[PDB]
């Protein structure tokens, strides 16, 4: 399914910092993405909520 | 910022179940939103990621 | 399964503070059990860790 | 501080699998013991619980 999220300025910067950190640790620019990262964080939120 | 995201059928269903539970607990449909629910779950997930 | 564990003083104090908060919210019995709360936290940490696997 | 926890058979099993996956991903024997992992998951769960707040 395709959904619109609306996130804070803070969350936007933090997700960008996650990606920058992965790159510094060796990920190629094309191997990481804002949207893949946001998916991973959405999944973490769902897991925590279900618990 | 708006983030348009493809999500799995699992997540879609799970977010829908959450909305449904809230409605069953008394929430008005007008104060309920897929987008709002998912957005808050992402903000939570970011805090959880920082906790790791 | 019953599990014996030594945790940090800081974690111990934090779990004690969670229980005292609940107590002030009118919680009783299992809702204020140290053991039961610690078990729920261990399960929570497990569900989280599983997301990266 | 010493704690006594009840955990489900399912939870207990999952901890073992963590142990195994670690010993296959840059870790050694004796280390990644059950307790160390359990304790790590409990303190994670505590930090996760502080994040829900």
């Amino acid at each position: 399914a395709k959904v619109n999220l609306y996130i804070s300025n803070d969350a936007y910067e933090k997700i960008n910092a996650i990606i920058e950190k992965r790159r510094q640790e060796g990920a190629r620019e094309k191997d990481v993405s804002f949207s893949a990262t946001a998916s991973m964080l959405l999944e973490l939120g769902l897991r925590v909520h279900e618990a």
